[PDB]
DNA sequence: AGACGGCTGGCACGACTTTTGCAATCGCAGCCCT
């Protein structure tokens, strides 16, 4: 499919499950932190999925505000619109039988969320009048970094919603608890550098680094992994002289 | 007897008017161009 950061047994069965869910168009959840990329992993689950071409959604969570679905998941195609009457591409509309994936959906109002609710409910959440329904083909993704459970707990979104918009919620470990990508990730990123940075060649992680990678409790973990990429960018040394000292934290003073 | 008067209107600038000067996207689908 494409190239892969982390081929863990965690990431194994990972990939296994998706293989799993790609024949299903039910929605479902893949649970993870942010920094690491589920939604391009989401991305070649769908080229394997049902849509083996077809659309396709990113739907950043907070890219519209006091914009329904209707003012851009819908659109305003016909005539007689607001203001004077043209066409208007619709996002839910447009991608019916390709791949629809929220990105940050734990990032939530109320009111989206008593929508896509009624979209759940209905299949899509139709435009105008009650009397006209609607349903979307595209296969409906969505993740975020939150832990939702208390946030129903806490009622920032209806539970029994939070329920009915997927089908399976799946969770992805930390990268910091499985700590054996940590250095597949080094020797990945330091070719992929040494092609960027047009080093002579990789350092190397030196033992220092190794020691404080398993030191490091990585909490950004892949968005740490690239962190730490930068870091030791930045901590180059010598292509020869192999990174001892490869992590830089910018929040430490020097000296 | 040359200067006032008041007429006159030209000279000018803001305030009410006011004609005109603007036509389309839909709707399939079929027929025509490829
Ligand atoms: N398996 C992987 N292979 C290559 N790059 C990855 C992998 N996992 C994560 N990444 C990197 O992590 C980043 C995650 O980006 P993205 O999925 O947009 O985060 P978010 O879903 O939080 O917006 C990507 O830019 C990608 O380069
Ligand atoms: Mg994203």
């Amino acid at each position: 499919k494409d190239n892969l950061l982390g081929e863990a047994n965690s990431f194994l069965e990972v990939l296994e499950q998706v293989s799993h869910l790609a024949p299903l168009d039910k929605p479902v959840l893949i649970i993870g932190e942010r920094g690491t990329g589920k939604e391009l992993i989401a991305s070649r689950l769908h080229y394997l999925s049902s849509r083996w071409q077809g659309p396709f959604i990113s739907l950043n969570c907070a890219a519209l505000n006091e914009n329904l679905l209707d003012s851009e998941l819908f659109g305003h195609e016909a005539g007689a619109f607001t203001g004077a009457q043209k066409r208007h591409p619709g996002r839910f509309e447009r991608a019916d039988g390709g791949t629809l994936f929220l990105d940050e959906l734990a990032t939530a109002p109320m009111m989206v969320q008593e929508k896509l609710l009624r979209v759940i409910e209905y299949g899509e959440l139709e435009r105008v009048g009650g009397s006209q329904p609607l349903q979307v083909n595209v296969r409906l993704v969505c993740a975020t970094n939150a832990d939702l459970p208390a946030m129903v707990n806490e009622g920032t979104f209806r539970a029994d919603l939070l329920d009915r918009l997927a089908f399976d919620v799946v969770q992805l470990p930390p990268l910091r608890e499985r700590e054996s990508d940590i250095m597949l990730m080094a020797e990945y990123f330091a070719i992929q550098m040494c092609r960027e940075i047009k080093l002579p060649l990789f350092p190397g992680f030196t033992e220092r680094a190794r020691e404080t990678l398993l030191n490091y409790r990585w909490p950004g973990n892949i968005r740490e992994l690239k962190n730490v990429v930068e870091r030791s960018v930045y901590r180059h040394g010598t292509s020869d002289y192999p990174l001892d000292d490869i992590i830089i934290d910018p929040f430490k003073r020097r000296p």
